[PDB]
C-alpha cells in the first residue's frame, strides 16, 4: 500500500478534490494500491495527537489550502510546522493545492509560498499547484506531480 495523507484546515476543499479521484473524523479514498487517508486539521491541539498517528506510515502529502483565507492560513502554517517536525513524518513529497484560484482574493503560489514559508523547506520536494476543486483544474497535474515522486 503506498499510503498518501490529505491535510489542511477545514473548509480548504479537500474533500471536494478527492471527490474528484473516486469528533475527530477521516475518509478512506482507495484507488489501486494507493490510499488516500484524508482528515481535516482542525482543533489545534484537540485532534492534533490522533491525527500524528497516521504519520509513521505516509509516502506523501497533499496539502490544501484555500487561497483566499489568510486568517486560516495563519493556522495552517502552524499545523503545518507540527507535521514537518514531527518525528513520525518521513522527509516525503508534499503536494501543496492552493484552492479556490478561481475567487478574487485568491493568492498566487508566490504569496503562499510566502505566507506559509515554504522556500525554508529544503529537505523534501515539494510543488503548489493552484487548484479549482469545483472544475478540476489542476488537480490532476497536482497529483501526477505526486505520483512520479513516490518511493
Ligand atoms: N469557489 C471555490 N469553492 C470551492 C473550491 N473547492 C471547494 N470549494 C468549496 O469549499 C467548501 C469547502 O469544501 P470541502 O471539500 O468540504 O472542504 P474540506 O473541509 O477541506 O473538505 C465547499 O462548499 C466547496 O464547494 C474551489 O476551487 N473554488
Amino acid at each position: 500500500k503506498v499510503n498518501v495523507l490529505v491535510v489542511g484546515l477545514d473548509n480548504s476543499g479537500k474533500t471536494t478534490i478527492i471527490e474528484r479521484l473516486k469528533g475527530f473524523t477521516v475518509d478512506e479514498v482507495e484507488k489501486g494500491p494507493l490510499t488516500f487517508t484524508v482528515f481535516d486539521m482542525s482543533g489545534a491541539g484537540r485532534y492534533r495527537t490522533l491525527w500524528e498517528q497516521y504519520y509513521r506510515e505516509a509516502d506523501a502529502v497533499v496539502f490544501v489550502v484555500d487561497s483566499a483565507d489568510k486568517l486560516r492560513m495563519v493556522v495552517a502554517r502552524d499545523e503545518m510546522e507540527h507535521m514537518l517536525k514531527h518525528s513520525n513524518m518521513r522527509k516525503v513529497p508534499i503536494l501543496y493545492f492552493a484552492n479556490k484560484k478561481d475567487l478574487p482574493v485568491a493568492m498566487p503560489p508566490v504569496e503562499i509560498a510566502q505566507a506559509l514559508g515554504l522556500d525554508d523547506i529544503k529537505d523534501r520536494p515539494w510543488q503548489i499547484v493552484p487548484s479549482n476543486g469545483l472544475t478540476g483544474e489542476g488537480v490532476d497535474k497536482g497529483i501526477d506531480w505526486l505520483a512520479e515522486r513516490l518511493s
